């Protein structure tokens, strides 16, 4: 019960009000293990994260390649949410996002000083942001090792760190507008992904393909719910998780996008590389400006948390400082420049919504190339 100014979602507010029990409430699930991996040849280790090791196969019935999460041990409803999101996103019949915009079941905050953040663009079009969420294929637990692991699509994935710095200023557009398209979907959902990264976006880029894996952090928007902040990296946290903000929504991925794209335009890895939590928070001040900062925590009435009181004053950083001639082909145009400044902001309620983003002039040659 932390929170003083409560906060709503700006977009797709009511999702979980809308769908009850059965979709959302995944405490009160019972997995269907499969009792054996016997479907599946298990080949090698493909990657692995925080919360697994990875490794590709095959599905022995139909040869189609997958690949398998082991899962490390965790708390079991971790485990039935990830599983639920995952199916909840396959499985939906109509997908949202397919359907024909409604303006008014869009903007569903109805505070005036909320509405005033509705940008003048908008994409506004059906789309297929459902297809660049990986798909779930099968659950399956060893009868003798008892790992709960995942299948799921193979994707053929090359490491960030050797892509990125290959990509052309129109690839950089063309993927991160599919990730975007993937987050409006999920969004319309009632799920926020929390944990937007690059090694969390696959990409098989000789067929321009992008999917949005690790859904083991997600969660569902609930009005006013009050969610654990030490969830994401340290280096992709927005500000409401390190100033201990709860009360948060699917803008959180906003910031996050937000993060991952200054990243790659201005070709500094991690863009907020902080040595610690206390840090980090200091990383992004050192960049958006002490005065902003403080505008937020008072908007909010948030309480700083005491290992903040050490920060110095610091003069907001200009976006132009970040350019220069090894980065200037892709951050050398003030569309750019707009729209990483429209999602990196203190304020979650200030930020561009997916939909918002995909709108934004930077995917005009984009957008171009749909119809
Ligand atoms: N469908 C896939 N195709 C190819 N590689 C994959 C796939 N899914 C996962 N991987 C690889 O395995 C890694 C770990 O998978 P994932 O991100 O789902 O697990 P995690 O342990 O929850 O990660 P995190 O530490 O970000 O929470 C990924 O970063 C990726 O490199
Ligand atoms: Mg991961
Ligand atoms: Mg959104």
């Amino acid at each position: 019960m932390k929170c003083r100014v409560w906060s709503e979602a700006r977009v797709y507010t009511n999702i979980n009000k809308q769908r009850t029990e059965e979709y959302w409430d995944y405490e009160n699930t019972v997995i269907d293990w499969s009792t054996n991996t016997k479907d599946y040849e298990i080949e090698n280790k493909v990657g692995r994260g925080k919360y697994s090791e990875v490794f590709q196969g095959v599905k022995l019935d139909s040869k189609v390649k997958i690949v398998i999460k082991m899962l490390k041990p965790v708390k079991k409803k971790k485990i039935k949410r990830e599983i639920k999101i995952l199916t909840d996103l396959s499985n939906e019949k109509v997908p949202p996002t397919t359907l024909p915009f409604q303006k008014d079941q869009y903007y569903t905050n109805q505070k005036e000083d909320v509405l005033k953040f509705i940008r003048p663009y908008i994409f506004d079009q059906p789309h297929n942001g459902h297809a660049n969420i990986i798909h779930l294929f099968d659950i399956i637990k060893d009868p003798i090792s008892k790992t709960p692991a995942l299948v799921f699509e193979y994707v053929d994935n090359v490491d960030f760190r050797i892509l990125y710095p290959k990509l052309t200023d129109l690839e950089i557009r063309f993927y991160m507008f599919e990730l975007l398209k993937a987050l409006d979907y999920c969004h319309s959902m009632g799920i926020m992904h929390r944990d937007v990264k690059p090694h969390n976006v696959m990409i098989d880029h000789k067929n321009k393909k992008l999917r949005l894996i690790d859904w083991g952090l997600a969660e569902f928007y609930h009005v006013n719910m009050e969610y654990n902040v030490r969830v994401a990296s340290r280096f992709f946290k927005g500000p409401e998780l390190l100033v201990d903000y709860r009360m948060y929504d699917y803008s959180l991925d906003l910031w996050s996008f937000g993060t991952m794209l200054a990243s790659m335009i201005f070709k500094r890895e991690p863009f907020f590389h902080g040595t610690s939590n206390t840090d980090q928070l200091v990383k992004i001040v050192k960049v958006l400006g002490t005065s902003d900062f403080e505008k937020y925590l008072l908007k909010y009435e948030i309480t700083l948390p005491r290992e903040f009181y050490d920060m110095d004053q610091y003069i907001r950083k200009p976006w132009h400082r970040f350019i220069n001639d090894g980065n200037k082909h892709l951050s050398g145009n003030d569309e750019i420049i707009d729209l990483i400044d429209n999602l990196l902001r203190y304020d979650h309620q200030e930020r561009l919504t997916a939909k918002e983003a995909m709108g934004h002039p930077w995917f005009a040659p984009i957008r171009e190339q749909i119809e």
